[PDB]
């Protein structure tokens, strides 16, 4: 079933696609969507993917307007497509995902995830939808979430927040925290023991914890005294040394956060697109104290400390590895005379 | 009289088309036009409308810079074209009518009104403009404004803010409020007796009466209590219900800015244009609460709290229509048992 | 269920729109329409019209392939649309009108003539249709084809040729010569006595009269002297001079084919469109003989000698009004002592 | 050191990717790849694939130089991607699959045909390469040409032709029969028993048969006895009958060569592929006949004589099935009292 | 007033741009600029260069329509830019030169060259414009042709043909031979004695000597006995070798215009500009014989059969330089035995 003027009388008529009969007329130029009311063009859709702009218009017309997993989530679980859904993207403004199962005649590569062309590829499954989790138990390979206990089969608790319409929120009225499971040639995973990061953004930071709180409202030296932090380099690592030309540590959100309610910076997201550990060319406005690659993770800050405190500090330079949002995430460990002289993830 | 040059020459030192002789350099390159200043090019127009580059420049170069209806007023009076002007329609970054009379040489269908080929459409006529009443008197199909007293014309009081360069605003410099007159078939209308509403918007949302102070101020029960408006669900309707998968309610513009004031939320403006009843796609972020089609009105609390309290409350389902900005808008009504469950606009 | 993907459909397995179910999928880019044929894009339609690309698309798979008027007789008889057709104009590779009635939702102005909107409109009728005569007689303004006798109505032979799917032909298996009927503000119009071009090109050149072949076959003195044209000047008006810089005359198409036979030139068509009389940029490739605006019309030989002939040869220069396809074509004609010097389309 | 400059610096001095060091200045604009020369911009590629342009002049540049199978074999044996090489296709100026194997960073799915992605997809294999026997000995699925025996595999002998450059000819300096192998889920698959079409075109045909000679020098009726193809119906079938609006039979190439060569006629492929059987919207200059839907093939005629006079004509109609190119084609035969009414490449 | 619609109205009215007072409506769309003629959009122009669109329709409205230079000639003698005119390359379909003087606002380095800023640049200049001349005398750098002597300058007779609106010819009814001169940081240089290339073209090759008359009548084995050429290797470097996978010879284009008569081939023009040597990817369509870069030039097979002549034969191999159309052009000269093996432009 395709149709153009079809897809765009949803999109103007349900805000979305809804499987409803009717028709528009529409036009297309410059890679825009436009539709004609009372007499007059009005923009539908602007296409910012590599996909032809009819083609992108129906896949985000037929998004998943139900909370999902954010997309660092399942690029990290490797999943390669969707069954019969489509996860938008948009932190992209584009498909999370190339091809397509039952969403699009131009994109599907099969009709149904049991079709043998799937069986080699990771195929995401929601047990929110009936049949899902019978079809991930039969398929070769897959990530499943539900909200649940599945018979036979032992969870994976996810993260707390999940993704609605590009809005990455903690439900309240609907449920956002997921099982996870996985199935790889076969055979149910055990997926590892994992921090998750907190996808907050600067302007609109809360704290999650009374350390978070205390780190916000104190200054540095009572935060850091107050809980033995003396040794662990936090002055350079997450308040930041700004008083050199090379801006000096600030890897964690709630120190550029804490930053940025004072005195405002730019952060210029060269790579942009959702992952774990982000990097930014930050530059201090009032100092201008400026860093090219600045690498930034939103971990909890009791999370962050049990991390650092979970270390061996007597050797110069190592890689730590760290298991979050269930990927092994890299960090570099310099010390110095048994403390801490800098400790920062890598992308 | 045509020139790209001297159109650009207009811009550059006027702001706006000016008839001033000159000419400068132009380019142009993917739907923008540029200008050569001092040997490198500077970006005068982006093209958003579905018209030629060239043209579209044109018609935004010679929009109307004074205060004008809004666009929503003007289609919903059937305006198809504007007497010797170009109506700019902000929320589409577009003209707001097809063609022009007496503007542009690619996109008039006439230099004068007067000329047979608009004697059926319904043309704009701006009793500001010297000859304009006249030409409106002689006209076959109109929609005239004024400042102030036609002789042998009764007036329609029109809605108190107009549009300035994009700005909404109840003019105190100058005059926004204007008499509206109309003629169909060579016959003057009585225009009906309408609501209109407001166009304020979320973040900068100020209060037009003392019920409307009192709305923002007071808690739910408090506000219900002091206007008796018990069993008029304005729980639902008007603050929002926040509680289950589907947000309910929330169709009045005043009670988004009460709950924008203290929790952030998303709009999709997937329709984006100008009219008396917008439709979006809004996701809460503190609960996850949703809804598709959510349709908002900026009613003068006042205005809304007369129409519901003037409706028969004694049927399940039916239909409203209430004149609002010289239109007929259908609202849905649902009762139960005498009180009422919910009321919402269409769009 | 008009749609996007239905008109790739009836491309796809019918050569043009042929109100069929189905659907194939497309891809829209580069202005380019693509259907996907065993995994591959295969191009559809390359819009060169100033349409939106998939507008354009539909309105060429909907046009008219039986024979139809060539559209220079269309243009000179006032055509602005067509009812329930479109007359695609295979000069310009773009409608020959900007707008439809039936046809394509976008482009739609009214579903049927008789609608109020098409009345100040010269709206052309095809009688080979059911019902279009009586749309003709109810219409204000229109132009009516037929391949017989209207009661009551005043015919006018038309030319033999007619536009077959682009191919100007004369037609042997199927009528390509019709009556024309014309109407003005409500009133049927006397079309006016004419001769019409012969719509030749200069590369499958056919002579059709014991004229033209003897004009081809002759050498220049001979010709003239035979057909008894001492006086007239065809030395200068149809055989050429390329003698100087610019060349001298050359305005009969049959005169640039003897030419082109001998010695090749370049033909800039710089207002590429279908026209009674043609402009062409003119370089003579043995010579250098060249010419920047040279009017060239191709009549029947005898039919232009008919006309020069006819001519009072007793004043220095004069305006000669001929009608050719219905339109009035202005030529100079320039005398001395009682012979011709030179005769031309006026520019 | 693959990159733009790098593939341009070939495509200059090389005239195609040879893997030489070098790099020139390139610009990228209006879907085509420029590079300078002396201080202007050349033009060396003009972008008519649905892939990004830089990514299609790449696969371009790569394309195998040698004579290759014509597209029309390939898709008709399933292929769906090529081992570490490009097969490019002409006759839509783009690459004849859309995926890649060794040869590009954006298109590759592999860079050796061993990858386990590689299992289902059919890979063509070239056994003038080294190594690429072996490689189909161990693929999944796959097309194998050669130019000898393998040892233990059973040959089918391909077309006379094959591509080179995009010229398609019967090598004399070089070799362009190949021997052909399939394999098909892991076993090697019989291939049938087959026609070929003899891929010329109608502006150079050249006969390949006394039959062929003596189609295209002697009157019908001739022919017709000497061939003794009375009750054959080549009157409709191979001449074609233009008589009627409607253009009847005409669906061997040779025949269209015999009409073309007396009097032109318009061949629109709106489906512009290579293809065993091609369709083609036909418009005759001479007699105004036409078909929409005039499905051809160019089979040597003593052939499709062959294979006309091996039917059973004791039955009104029925679906005939004749391998041709590998492929089953499907003619509708028609008869009536003994003989042959039409006969056609089914639709 | 200058302006786009002024250009417009040039192009329209008079062929090209001529000075002209008055304007026409245009559209810019596409890289293509339209106007408007009875109501619907005209193509004028096609952008194939590198600028905007609507400074190359300036541009190329403004080309020199007189005969001019080869831009193959102006580019071996260093020309920058010309002064007060455009050169049109017609091979690139673009200007030769990347700005302008006194010829549009967008391009213009200056007004007049006797600015500053043109004097590093090599400026042409036209003795056939008043004032040019003297304008020569004072520039630093330039290249003048006139049509006669100039009083103390020594010339340099330059080739029989130019380039007329695109079409290279011996003037006839105008002059195509200029004297040309040449000035390098304000000294006047000698010109050196050199050859010039034919300018012909593969399909209307005539030969213009006895020689080029016997070489396309003769067999190849006559003429080479004729012309007592035995052990100059004409077989390989004239006629071409076409025996082997990779094509032999074939180096001069009236050698490649007697393979065309008797059979066709392809010729790739990889790098599509005006050059004394052009590089072509040779297919041979009877043979498969092909080459990827086959270098060809058009010399009078007389004055290639004197350069060759006048060679020493007695070492293996060695660079010879001749100079062509002003520049030095290599050739590799191989020998064996006292005889030439091959010789060839040098790549």
């Amino acid at each position: 079933n395709m149709s153009l003027e079809n897809v765009a009388f949803n999109v103007v008529n349900k805000g979305h696609f809804d499987g409803q009969q009717g028709e528009v007329p529409v036009s297309i130029i410059n890679n825009t969507v436009y539709t004609k009311v009372d007499g007059v063009d009005v923009e539908l859709f602007e296409n910012k993917t590599t996909l032809p702009v009819n083609v992108a218009f129906e896949l985000w017309a037929k998004r998943n307007i139900k909370p999902v997993p954010e997309v660092k989530i399942l690029n990290n679980l490797g999943v390669d497509i969707a069954a019969n859904t489509v996860i938008w993207d948009y932190k992209r403004d584009a498909p999370a995902h190339i091809s397509t199962i039952g969403v699009c005649s131009m994109t599907d590569i099969a009709k149904k995830p049991t079709e043998t062309i799937c069986a080699p590829l990771t195929v995401f499954f929601d047990g929110r939808v009936d049949g899902q989790v019978d079809l991930f138990r039969n398929a070769r390979n897959g990530v499943l979430i539900t909200e649940g206990s599945v018979k036979g089969l032992q969870p994976s608790v996810g993260p707390k927040q999940a993704s609605l319409n590009g809005v990455t929120l903690i439900g309240e009225a609907v449920k956002t925290q997921f099982n996870y499971y996985k199935k790889v040639d076969g055979v149910v995973q055990q997926l590892p023991e994992t921090y998750f990061t907190q996808s907050r953004n600067l302007q609109e930071f809360k704290p999650r914890s009374q350390m978070e709180i205390d780190f916000l409202e104190l200054a540095m030296d009572e935060f850091i005294e107050r809980y033995k932090l003396e040794g662990y380099a936090f002055e350079h690592i997450v308040y930041g040394d700004f008083s050199h030309s090379q801006l000096g540590g600030l890897h964690l959100l709630i120190g550029l956060a804490k930053r940025f309610k004072e005195s405002p910076f730019e952060l210029e997201d060269f790579i942009p697109m959702d992952s774990t550990v982000k990097n930014y060319f930050i530059t201090d406005a009032q100092t201008g104290s400026s860093k090219c690659v600045c690498s930034v993770i939103d971990l909890l800050l009791d999370d962050f400390v049990e991390i650092i405190k979970s270390q061996d500090l007597s050797v110069v330079s190592k890689v730590v590895k760290v298991t979050i949002d269930y990927t092994e995430i890299s960090f570099m460990l310099w010390c110095k005379d048994g403390h801490v002289e800098t400790f920062y993830p890598k992308l």
